[PDB]
C-alpha cells in the first residue's frame, strides 16, 4: 500500500505542472503575460507539511492537503466548466487529477485508520470561492494549481 501511494504520488507529479499550464492557458490575457504575478503559489491557508515527521504524522497532513486539494480542484472545475466550455484539455485533466487524488485518499486513509489507530481525522475544507469576482475565481484557481505543483514536487521526495 506505502508503495500505491507513493506511485500515486508519483504521477500526480508526473501530470501536476503540465495541468497548470492547461489552466493559465485557458484563461488567456491576461494570464499568460502576467502569470508570476496571478499564478503564484499563494495559497493562503493551504494545509500545512513539514517533511521531518514520523511516518505516521506524514500522512495526517498528506491527507488534510489532499482533502484540501481535492475540494479546491472541484471548485476550479465547477468553475472552468461555465467559463472556458472549450477548453478540454483542461476539463479533463482536471478531474484526471481529482480522481488520483481521490485514490489517495482512500489510501492514505486505510494506512491511517488500519494498522496505526487513527480513526477520525479533522481538516476544516478550505475555502468556498464562489462569491468572488470571476476574475477572482480565475486567479485563485490558478493560484491553487501553481501550489498544487510546488507543494507536490516535495510531498513525492518524503515517502
Amino acid at each position: 500500500l506505502m508503495n500505491q501511494i507513493r506511485s500515486q504520488l508519483a504521477q500526480l507529479n508526473g501530470s501536476a505542472n503540465a495541468l497548470f499550464i492547461l489552466y493559465y492557458t485557458a484563461q488567456g490575457e491576461p494570464f499568460p503575460n502576467n502569470l508570476e504575478k496571478l499564478c503564484g503559489p499563494n495559497v493562503t491557508d493551504f494545509p500545512p507539511f513539514h517533511a521531518n515527521g514520523t511516518e505516521k504524522a506524514k500522512l495526517v497532513e498528506l491527507y488534510r492537503i489532499v482533502v484540501y486539494l481535492g475540494t479546491s480542484l472541484g471548485n476550479i472545475t465547477r468553475d472552468q466548466k461555465i467559463l472556458n466550455p472549450s477548453a478540454l484539455s483542461l476539463h479533463s485533466k482536471l478531474n484526471a487529477t481529482a480522481d488520483i487524488l481521490r485514490g489517495l485518499l482512500s489510501n492514505v486513509l486505510c494506512r491511517l485508520c488500519s494498522k496505526y489507530h487513527v480513526g477520525h481525522v479533522d481538516v476544516t475544507y478550505g475555502p468556498d470561492t464562489s462569491g468572488k469576482d470571476v476574475f477572482q475565481k480565475k486567479k485563485l484557481g490558478c493560484q491553487l494549481l501553481g501550489k498544487y505543483k510546488q507543494v507536490i514536487s516535495v510531498l513525492a521526495q518524503a515517502f
